[PDB]
């Protein structure tokens, strides 16, 4: 035919998060063609140069730098960004989707911009798209930060820690302690459990503390953001803690929010209802409610 | 025993080049333990946090943030940096080596700081170390940029292009056209050869052009810098175009300079003398001479 | 120095299991140097040829084909093999260890030969070695077969299934249902639980059924056998269900047996006592007792 | 939609070569879905079991075990096999293609069965398919065996050796010495060149010698066979020495034969005419002629 390309990824916003994500992909042999778009076209040119000179050294991807690329483009990751935030980004966002949509996009969205659950909701309303194809970054990094600290604690690997952070990827989020294991051993390894509400405070004050000695978080997210990518593209059917549309599940009804979902090559398969505890349902409820608010408050632009 | 670690890497300088290198390693499953040092300790703390939260998502490395780490530390990559440059960095450098040396280091150095061939020479004089264990970054990125453009041209993969950039990683460097193939087909695919002195001008004005729309090159080098790393650590016995000490080979005698060398787990094995052409010997000679100059000019501090 | 090699692996027995293991390693970029030994030296020559011609295509290992290789050899995997079995192999085995031991080995053993828990015990008695450095293959494949069927069932990935098979890697083994999750959701997704005692019967009759249409299992084990390898060599601190020496834990006292252990670059770190249920303690007890028997029964040779 | 799968591979013949190829893929994270077909359905069941139990340990592929799978099946690798050979396999083959063709296949063929150039020609005649979509295994392993021995010799890595074996993957093949480098240094490192006609005799008597201490070659080919796979599926635009249809190039006209071709996601891009030497054109000519013979001799069935 021509020169094909069955695994394409467009990043809108080639800033710290966008670029480090890209370098993630590439260094990891994940996508096939990677387009890169930025209002700051000159920054895209530079990034894309840079990426193309190291290429040879990695294992084989393509890197290009409008939206006309989003049309047989398997997925679009929006890394672009500014309640006078929620209104700024909604604003920003309102042109991004439209623009990509207006190219006859048929794929998936990966939103990672703050405030994610919200910008994720907005991306859907603006997309038209079914809510199984519009994915938030959500509490993914949170769960990693958590899994890390714990694993760190216990001396095993974060990879044997099984604990989720659910709720608003922000202040309102909560650790599901009731269901948190190391392999199959509950945290019955310590009692009070359900030193550790310590672990979770760091897990939660992490952004602030990283920003404060370095100006920003960007490596972390991209790792997380490259995981979902991997899940989507490879039909993994994996259970990542994303930013999913609540169905009526957890008994919430028109909020996007940080939840275990099953990812694979067609968006989300299904949300999971971990059997949340007493105080969790209340935490979750509060959290979902903090969002469902900003949702009706804001919007407009 | 304790908790071991047979593959350690210390980066002095956790700036753009340092950090992107690190993220390179990690995303690529290359070292085992990665220490990170920076005069700006706060930037190291932040980077190291950031790296540690995404970890779980990659395949298994350790990340820590003095020099006391350089003592069973397999290799030290100096990413730190400012003729009132050559004197600044020599200056900077003069404390780095000493400091790491004073820890009872026994390993290899990877210099990537400009002006590399020079800072590479200086690192040796300051190291004490045999010149087979002090490696410059040298014309590695150049050769990649070259291999890329060509491969790009010919429509094959940079990975089938065989062409070297030798000489000063800078202005004075030269493309070895006389010996430049695509697989085994010389560039006898086009004539004039030994559109293409075009390819090489871009290869050579690349830094300027990338810096100018983005402020700096950092992804490229790290790819290159992660290749050598791979070579060293894995005993590859590979022929990379490094920043090697000229022996009397190419008939030059006390200059570090961009040359094909054979890398593997013990430093450099041996330099290669590609059979350079007439005009090349003259280019090479000029180039080596531009350095051997700055070498006796500068120094002091 | 010479030409080093910090990651070496000797396989005694280059049969189906040995060779497929090797091809596993290599295709997976895991060890650095791989020696291969077999009473049938001619089969080693052939395998090692074969492996060396494809090499170039994989990412960089070395393959050689006595025991004098076991002396700075990081680990030795015994893939060699024939109660007139237990006496045959003990017999076989009794020369293997001795021979490798007599080379001044200082490393770890990976036994995968049936009957593993037993040949694993024997390898220890014969090694001299601390029981944290003599590792059985144990119920690793079992747990995989299990994780697979379940994951298969539930439609997620085996990688989100958390369920262990503990006890004798054989007839007497038991599934720890009481502690078996999908992420963090117990199997409270179905009731009777603690269609599924179906899943576990296949998990347990798998060898017989694979052997019967193909003569043998060899891919499976090597995957499993390459996982532990990965764990050992990379200091993973991972929780694999190995063939560990019971301490007095599970309240058993001089039996090697299939248990969660924490693996990393120095043997086993520590065994875990999952909080086994009523009927499990009884199953476990019976199982451990089936072994502790064959142990005093057999031996001699 | 359903559960997709954009990277599928059907192997007809799940023998030594077929299975080791599969294990290659899987252990290497290359295809996405891998179907496996064999006249000996019971051997497919067993292999596919075996593969599925280790899965979890590798990074994510699917394995299933008629031809109805070849219909959105990206590629079909024929590993199946018996002049009363050429007539047996042609015979065998004549049903394979037909059968897969009769499923509405639209993809590529990878023939690896001996006598390959011939069975590759036959697969085309029987396919209907354009000759850019019917690929022979050809002199790939030969070139590897060659690259290996040399690299072995010179002490560098086979990966820096650039030398091709062209012609019949068999007796009649020839080493293109005239164009054979190490990086960019011709073999002007030794003279007589165009100890070494030694290297090439081993390169050529390798099968016989491996078969004779082990019954067969199967790891080697699968490495090679997994390289092309990688090339096809990832649009590499790489220059592998395949089994291509000669155009009139090398001035030959209706023979499939071992040649440098450029591989990528749509079959072959283009054949290359290395500038073959005097004695080579004569060797090549003889070789091509040995085939063009068996071609008109045989056929029928
Ligand atoms: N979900 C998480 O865990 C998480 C983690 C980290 C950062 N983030 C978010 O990433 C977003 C941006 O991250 P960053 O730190 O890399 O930002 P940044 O300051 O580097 O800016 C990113 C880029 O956005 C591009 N951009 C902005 N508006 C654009 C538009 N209208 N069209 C095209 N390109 C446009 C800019 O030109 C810039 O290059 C923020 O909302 C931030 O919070 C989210
Ligand atoms: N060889 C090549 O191809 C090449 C390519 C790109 C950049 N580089 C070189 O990398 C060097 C630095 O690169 P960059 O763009 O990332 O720089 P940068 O501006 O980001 O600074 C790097 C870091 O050096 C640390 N540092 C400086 N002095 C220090 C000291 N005395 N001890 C410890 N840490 C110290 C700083 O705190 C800073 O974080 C430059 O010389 C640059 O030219 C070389
Ligand atoms: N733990 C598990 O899950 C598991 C799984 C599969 C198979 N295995 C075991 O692997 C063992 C062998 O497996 P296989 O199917 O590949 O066997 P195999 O029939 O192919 O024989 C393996 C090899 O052992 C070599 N060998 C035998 N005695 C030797 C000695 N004294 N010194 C050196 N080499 C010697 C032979 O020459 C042969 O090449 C068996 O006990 C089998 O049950 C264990
Ligand atoms: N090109 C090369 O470098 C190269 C290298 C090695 C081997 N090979 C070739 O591989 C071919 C087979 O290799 P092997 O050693 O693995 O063979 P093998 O003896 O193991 O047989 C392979 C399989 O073919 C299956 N098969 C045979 N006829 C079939 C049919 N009509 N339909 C479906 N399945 C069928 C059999 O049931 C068997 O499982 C041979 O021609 C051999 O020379 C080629
Ligand atoms: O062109 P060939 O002989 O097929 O070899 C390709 C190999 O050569 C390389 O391009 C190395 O090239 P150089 O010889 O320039 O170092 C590898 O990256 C690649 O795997
Ligand atoms: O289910 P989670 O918490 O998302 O974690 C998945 C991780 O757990 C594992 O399945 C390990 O599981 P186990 O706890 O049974 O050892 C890894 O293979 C995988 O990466």
């Amino acid at each position: 035919m021509k020169n094909n390309g069955g695994a394409r990824v467009v990043v809108i916003g080639a800033g710290f998060v966008g670029a480090s994500y890209v370098f993630a992909l590439m260094n990891q042999g994940i996508a096939d063609e990677i387009v890169l778009i930025d209002a700051n076209e000159s920054k895209a040119i530079g990034d894309a140069m840079d990426f193309n000179h190291g290429k040879v050294f990695a294992p084989k991807p393509v890197d290009i730098w409008d939206y006309d690329d989003c049309r047989d483009a398997d997925l679009v990751v929006i890394c672009a960004g500014a309640l006078d935030l929620v209104d700024k980004n909604i604003a920003i966002f309102r042109s991004i989707v439209e623009s990509v949509m207006a190219s006859g996009f048929q794929g998936l969205f990966l939103v990672a911009t703050n405030p994610v659950d919200i910008l994720t909701y907005a991306t859907w309303k603006f997309s038209g798209l079914p809510h199984e194809r519009v994915i938030g970054s959500g509490t993914i990094l949170d769960t990693a930060r958590f899994r890390f600290l714990l694993g760190e604690y216990f001396s095993v690997a974060p990879q044997n820690v099984h604990a989720y952070i659910i709720g608003e990827h922000g202040d309102t989020e909560l650790p599901v302690w009731s269901q948190a294991y190391i392999g199959v051993m509950p945290i019955r390894k310590l009692v009070e459990s359900k030193d550790l509400e310590r672990i979770f405070v760091n897990v939660r004050d992490a952004a602030y503390q990283i920003i404060e000695k370095k100006g920003a978080t960007y490596y972390g997210i991209a790792m997380g953001l490259a995981r979902v990518t991997r899940a989507i593209l490879h039909n993994e059917n994996a259970i990542l803690t994303v930013s999913a549309y609540l169905d009526g599940l957890y008994g919430e009804r028109d909020v996007y929010i940080g939840v275990p979902a099953v990812i694979n090559r067609n968006g989300i398969r299904e949300v999971i209802e971990i059997e949340l505890n007493d105080d969790e349902k209340n935490r979750f409820h509060h959290s979902a409610a903090t969002l469902k608010s900003v949702l009706a408050r804001a919007f407009t632009r």
